[PDB]
């Protein structure tokens, strides 16, 4: 039950991931053999549940690739739900300060760390009570990924960086060129100086900084900056736009 | 994307809908070709969540007949995962004053008119970005109706009624008449006398009021007086009540 | 593990029947408490599977309706899965011949009376061995009903009557007014003939006649003649029509 | 509508319970024909939504056994959803004090004695409106169990006890024994004791204890002590374990 | 009820697909506003069944895309439940002489031109009987394409071609080269001798030709010739290949 | 992609089993990592098919145990579907001749060594084409076992045993003792006499025997005759016995 996505950003190895939004278990086990370092499952802008996001880990189970998790929100019982069904890292959307970053983390673990609930009998997470000393082991596992999007996070970004527990910082994007005014096209030169003054910031106080960005080019210059998990395109868009490219040069 | 329901509200021409508490998208398909004007996907009173809210999406899609979706409640991340899949009119219940209300309608709308949160990649609701500037119409395109279903709700309908953005106040009799002590029979004069006084200050503010009645005589009476979007009958009733009757004829 | 449907047909006491093509376990528990003596899962004109049938099984199980189940063909491998998840009366369609009739009895019933493959332990019609004996009981409680739906099959029903374990035999008057070039007009007189002689026939035989038809009239007269299982209505009409006739009281 | 394991309580009658965790109706209909008193549908630590419990209360329904519904938070949005369903016997996790009690009771009962939204038309709760005067039968057949199981709800349990409509007290041990630094392990005799004691003091007041237990002499001397719902065991556990030991007894 | 894709056919303009084993209804959606002319809802070799046939026929419903169904075999009793969920195009594989085409065409033709079996009101395909004259209007609607995959086919394919009611012949060219002892490489002399001179030969006889293949230029050449319905790409190969690209950009 | 079952069979090396009827990839997993050498996803006597077997597959991939598949049938139709989602070892029910035996070896190779219908691209087995050479490797690395299971296939075992490409010979005692004439009875002397002697018979042709026995004696008694792959215990009966045992122990 080691965390390896988590042991790879704590040495400072950059990791690679693909986007998971097609909701199914067949096309992620499709997908989890592509070499990605690792997939993101999205609970949030994606029609996932507690039980797709299982049986899509079933599917990648045992694929090189690492499975993260984005909630719906930063629910503490959402989360339990997640935990239990096997989620190690998770990704949680809209995090706006300090402490709605320590409730992320404080999710995540059990008591006294946490307010994690116990079910170890009925999880996935412990293999139904197989991995010995589960109850001991589980917090040290778990993978914390917070998201800032707005202007607020970004003002509030020195203070969460400084939460402990919280693994990575992921900027997103879409949400943050939107509430900065540029809905949701974040190329204007605004929102880049945003995005990459934040990855080096978030690089210099020892935690991952993290993204998903679908123009590569902009994707190895934030490697270049000091980004460790990096997302580098989306299942639905792959698909579709590979489609479309076909169907057009057939007239 | 146009949404022709929102349209017919804002003309003033009535619409005639049926209720789908069946959660099938095989019985959605089915009355999407009986001639009602909308139909609403029950996720607050029918087993229904955000995966059959889309495949009921879907089975309508090429009919004439327009989908509005109630959520279980007015919950912003509840409303923004219904957005995606491609919801553009909203039942939002037990609305109980204008904060609430405002509330709804910024779930609906991208900053800066509101909070929805931006996943337009992999939305049904852009269809995977093939819908030109989506993100730039997408607001103008949302239908929002807000049900007033207590005492309370009542007495703040003024307030209520001076939200921007409200296009439609329903009035939920089984709800309202229990709250009044007349559990859950609205039949009697005291609600009836609430609810049609609602309808006429409703439509006298420029906004659609709406029902949901399976009296026939009852609805054509809310409509004389004004309302513009009223269900008529419900899936499960339509069903359940036939096969009593001509179980009943043979015996 | 009675199946009381047969004891009915046998004690000549007429079963007055739904068909079921919604194919869904919901709706199906909403008709079994409709009051209606059986209801027929068609697994022939409606997209159910092994699957969906046990699911339904389990919805009607505490109501008094009898399930009845069709296959889609006169299929021993179908039949045995059907069977293992508890069907005990089975409605087979395009029984042609004698020799037809005798494979559809051998399907359900174990060696050496029939052919049916033994898996108790696995399976739902045992209760997964809890009912005792259940390998010696079961034969006895299967209930068989044959179509006979071409003027071919109406020419060899003497010999069909003459088969044992043959408890009833269903005329179907969609595919036989068909087949005698009338399609989707059994209500002319030469399909309306061979339709009434068929009836008197079969009960004078000392077995039980069947069939659908949804005119309550002509249900009324098949019933005076002898009829024994009579379905007097589908669902998916049942809901269409009051759906369409509800919209168009409203225009 | 009766409630009879509500009953069974009130009359002091134990009630022996199983725990289900595996999430199918499928077995969920195997485990109701076992012999127990009440079934635990678990929506908090299993894979379960407001839809998987609508199929599992169908499978177990024709049984004697009867079922409890765990939601995974006291919510009265996902209460309103899982009663709607059909749940009658709800147990509510993480109850700390009299107020969340109190909130919980309301959350089952119709205006005036509660918030229980409105929706008889489309519930399997009232068989679709088939059930006569349901509205005004509804409240009196709710059970409420109220989880006790942190230090903070022990040190509250007298004031929890006072409240009308918590017809039961549960008490969890594994977030009580993590929540008291024994992860979560509750053999220790300090979580022993805080067990003990509550399930006295509970029996005191009138009300029912309760707890899960996979250690059937613990089990025995909860008995002993006066408790009157008991589960033995998980269904998880007793396939895994069970699995496991036969493998390893053929090497 | 017009088949579109059948009338593009007979009037020989090329109609370009994509092949659909993704066996997602909404992957499904994605694809059917991609361009295609036709897309292949794959039942031989993807997981697909009548059920999920069914909702991939609503997802592509209202686009302009047309949807094609291959069954597992040339077997009647598939063939019938695939038309009642309304297929109107089928693909049937190993199709080996005149007769098998025979009865591939009949099994789609009600009596007396064939052998489907009725159940009008049941089925989506008439629109559970909304579309009056459902039963003389549905034959001329069906499209039969049969597929030739042997060196026998290809012998028997003067015969083939003379039969009526074929309105397609395709070939399988991965089938054919493993047939013709070049597995995974139809890329040799013979067998693009054998596919071009089946091509032409079809062409011919004045009805229409198709074949899926990867190769872009191989399906201009393909289309040169003279084919009409000709697969360009499948959405597993669209979708793994993507991916493993952007994956190797980034290492 | 090597077949490790088939392996181990080759090198003489006995493989304990676990029956799976419960038809869920949930279970199917938490079954997995109890430690059995083969588990037996039952499509005959469970309510399976091509879509439960791939997510069960899916489930059990990460685990040591190796997962084996039994189609309803010898159905080369079946067979073609099951490979394609990745079966690689097929337990074929009612082999009665060596011409079935020979049917059962040629739907699981390609030509010309057999009929299997060529994929690849869309097939998990292939990994959707990223196995290198998938079409000229997957043949040798196919396990075909026979049942035999009645009289008549007793009889012809000798020649059944010269079939080319049987790697396997498994009794089915339910079945042979039903045919046998003793129901429900494999405990008696002359069917013991007879799988006994037919596990002795299959040893000494070089082809390994196969068993299902739930009686731990007999399973070892067979073990030491020779038996090389033999399924110790059901989990439906696992879970029911050990339910009801608990259940009875509380009274
Ligand atoms: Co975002
Ligand atoms: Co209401
Ligand atoms: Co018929
Ligand atoms: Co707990
Ligand atoms: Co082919
Ligand atoms: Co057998």
């Amino acid at each position: 039950m080691e965390n390896s996505f988590k042991a790879a950003l704590k040495a400072g190895r950059p990791q690679i991931g693909l986007w998971l939004g097609l909701s199914s278990s067949y096309s992620a086990e499709l997908l989890a053999g592509a070499g990605f370092d690792w997939l993101l499952i999205d609970g949030e802008h994606a029609p996932n549940n507690v039980q797709t996001v299982l049986t899509q880990l079933q599917a990648i189970a045992p694929y090189p690739s690492q499975p993260v998790v984005r909630p719906s929100w930063n629910d503490p019982v959402q989360i339990k739900q997640l935990l239990d069904v096997g989620t190690q890292t998770l990704l949680v959307p809209m995090v706006q300060n300090a402490d709605e970053a320590r409730e992320a983390v404080r999710a995540t673990r059990y008591p006294p760390a946490g307010i994690r609930g116990v079910g170890s009998a009925l999880a996935r997470a412990s293999r139904w009570n197989r991995i010995p000393d589960y109850l001991q082991k589980a917090n040290d596992q778990m993978c914390v990924l917070v998201q800032i999007e707005t202007r607020e996070a970004m003002k509030n970004l020195p203070q969460i960086l400084d939460v402990e527990g919280v693994d990575g910082v992921f900027i997103g994007p879409a949400d943050l060129s939107a509430d900065m005014g540029y809905a949701g096209n974040p190329q204007h030169p605004e929102v880049q100086a945003a995005i990459e003054q934040a990855i080096v910031q978030i690089r210099e106080s020892g935690k991952a900084p993290g993204i998903l960005i679908a123009n590569e080019q902009l994707a190895k210059r934030y490697l270049e900056l000091g980004a460790l998990f990096v997302a580098v395109g989306v299942d639905t868009t792959l698909l579709a736009r590979a489609a479309e490219a076909l169907a057009a040069r057939f007239g």
